[PDB]
């Protein structure tokens, strides 16, 4: 059949690429072969994790066999080892298959038999398709998957859904093609129909799924990309199998653009509960544009430039600001207060238990900086903020985010947060920082400007040595391709930069804020970060009234924070948004904003909105909440 041969060709053509997207894998294996256990130093027949390792290692060797640049490309002895490995596995599998137990090991360790093993059959059979082993591999696949994966969604007496089913459908479909069924026939099967529903990813307005502004929500109300990351590699298969209509590709691509980067750096607030800024696959999911992205409802602003990746997760009362579990409960400050740019050519330094409490933007309430929000259940618990109102405005190269938040579980911490991303830096102002009165035991708070894991050796001197070398000033302190500066604003208290080590693993540049001002919710801090080698003359101003903050980057980008409104102007384009999510904007708000940035007589025309009452109304507020005007 043409269909089968074409699929096998496509599979081999795209294997290396597909493998680069696959979350669970063993890359470039060189483990020695063993006629008893498939590979040396493993006990796969008694230990199910070891069987998983055998499975992954075999798949890894398939990729090596198939990879033109690999030293073992089309190597006949590897081909033999692969078919021999499959034979060994087949000789261990019970016939008939078990009903609702694992064939060996703990009765509940079914995973590698249902998920990973069928992928082994598929990978071995296809990569060996031009060898003398093909017909045997195909026959073993037809028989053994016929038993262990009888439908797309059933294995060993269990019905499967979600992530599990997305994995299963790929080798199942292939097994049916080997049996001579056409893709049109397979499509109509009940199991495949369930999977097609699972992979549709329609936009949703609440609950689990892809939200309307392309941020993935899991566990009812948590920003969480794990579900997408784990099964992403399967999407290309289903699109090949069943066509360009089965998956919301635009929605998913935008979802990845909204949080990821080619280097694999991802804002921690949308990642796993242990606190992480890295995925070893997300960089391979899509080709990323150089752009500023915003999710106006879910509250994410992300910029990818030629020099940096920067992102802020905002706060809305509609979504959890944090999720903890029995092990992980110190990650809330990182999820709520990370205000950082990462140099794209910098070292990817990920967090650990001793460093996860510290990052540019984090407000610390104690010297050691540990803030715990324990799970009140025997598994996970997510927490809604007491206050969560966020506005985002973006133009070509710049994006601003304005957050008003209050967190009951972090000692009633509240703040107004103003962030601006531009080429090549980031402005951050916190004002009205507050905590529960009389709660800090006479300990001053602090806002982290720069942080470093001291176990990492770079060519940067220590923060204290840099300070002393700079006439005892922490201005221009550098770490990992990022440089920090204090940003004074006349009539706003902005503390000086000082250096401190909160524990033996971390050094900080911070702005210390008095417990007295925190008690009155009047504490403030202001700094900027630059990509090393890329300085600017950014200035910020408090214009006449409280909360009216004008930032002139000095490169053509102007921004205004005037809670609840935020505005960015660049070239002939202006964007506004309200943290109240107003779908109308008054003429007077526009006029006052333009006056505040020093351009009182600006002429303008609506781009995505229309005259309605005493202002403008959005043409469409379904996905986006920014009013866009052209300066005419």
């Amino acid at each position: 059949i043409q269909e089968l041969q074409n699929f096998e060709r496509w599979f081999k053509n795209n294997l290396s690429y597909s493998f680069s997207q696959k979350a669970e894998k063993v890359v470039n294996p060189n483990r020695n072969w063993n006629d008893n256990t498939v590979f040396d130093n493993l006990s796969p027949w008694t230990s199910v994790p070891d069987f998983g390792t055998v499975c992954h290692t075999l798949i890894g060797y398939c990729v090596r066999y198939n990879n033109t640049s690999d030293t073992l490309y089309q190597n006949p002895e590897l081909a033999y080892n692969l078919i021999n490995g499959l034979r060994i596995i087949c000789s261990k599998l019970p016939d008939p298959p078990p009903h609702q137990q694992a064939p060996w090991g703990p009765v509940a360790d079914w995973y590698h038999f249902t998920i990973t093993m069928p992928e082994v059959f598929m990978n071995i059979t296809i990569v060996l398709n031009e060898t003398q082993h093909y017909d045997e591999a195909a026959s073993l696949t037809r028989y053994w998957l016929g038993l262990y994966l009888p439908t797309a969604v059933n294995s060993m007496g269990w019905h499967r859904t979600a992530g599990n089913s997305m994995r299963m459908g790929v080798p199942y479909t292939y097994s049916q093609m080997l049996r001579g069924y056409s893709l049109a026939q397979i499509r109509q099967e009940q199991g495949i129909q369930e999977i097609l529903n699972t992979i549709a990813f329609p936009y949703v307005t609440q609950g689990n799924g892809l939200h309307v502004d392309s941020i993935y929500i899991d566990h009812i109300d948590v920003r969480a990309y794990g579900y997408l990351i784990n099964s992403y590699f399967t999407f290309a298969y289903y699109t090949y199998y069943f066509g360009d209509e089965v998956i919301n590709t635009v929605g998913l691509t935008r979802a990845i653009e909204n949080v990821g980067s080619p280097e694999g750096v991802v804002v921690p607030g949308v990642m796993s509960r242990n606190g992480t800024l890295y995925s070893n696959v997300i960089g391979n999911f899509i080709t990323y544009p150089l752009a500023v992205h915003s999710a106006d409802y879910s509250k994410v602003l992300t910029k990818l430039s030629k020099t940096y990746y920067g992102s802020v997760v905002g706060v809305t009362n509609r979504l959890a600001y944090y999720e903890s579990d029995p092990t992980n409960n110190i990650q809330a400050p990182l999820w709520t207060m990370a205000r950082r740019i990462w140099n794209r050519r910098g070292r990817i330094i990920n967090y650990n238990a001793n460093t996860v409490s510290f990052e540019s933007g984090i407000i610390l309430q104690s010297l050691n900086g540990i803030m715990r929000i324990p799970s009140g259940t025997t598994s996970t618990q997510s927490f809604r903020p007491t206050i969560g109102q966020t506005a985002i405005a973006k133009t070509d190269t710049a994006g601003a985010i304005l957050v008003y938040a209050k967190f009951a579980e972090m000692n009633n911490l509240q703040f107004k947060s103003c962030t601006l991303f531009y080429d090549h830096g980031m402005f951050q102002l916190y004002y009205n920082i507050g905590v529960e009165p009389n709660s800090l035991n006479n300990t001053n708070g602090r806002v982290i400007v720069l942080s470093r894991d001291t176990s990492v050796n770079t060519n940067d001197l220590s923060f204290e040595a840099q300070r002393i070398n700079n006439n005892n000033s922490s201005e221009g302190t550098t770490f990992n391709g990022v440089v920090c500066h204090r940003v004074p604003i006349t009539n706003i208290n902005v503390p000086s930069l000082t250096v401190r080590s909160p524990n033996s693993s971390v050094e900080l540049v911070e702005q210390i804020i008095s417990f007295q001002t925190m008690y009155t919710a009047t504490a403030s801090a202001c700094y900027k970060l630059n990509v090393e080698g890329h300085s600017d003359s950014l200035r910020a101003f408090r214009v006449n009234s409280d909360e009216n903050i004008y930032v002139n980057v000095g490169n053509g980008v102007k921004a205004l924070f005037n809670y609840p409104w935020v505005m960015v102007k660049e070239n002939n384009k202006v964007s506004f948004m309200s943290a109240n999510e107003d779908t109308t904007i008054p003429f007077s708000v526009i006029m006052n904003s333009f006056t505040s940035i020093g351009e009182p007589a600006l002429q303008y025309s609506p781009s995505n909105c229309f005259v309605y009452g005493n202002g403008f109304k959005l043409n469409n507020s379904t996905f986006d909440l920014q009013f866009i005007f052209e300066i005419v």
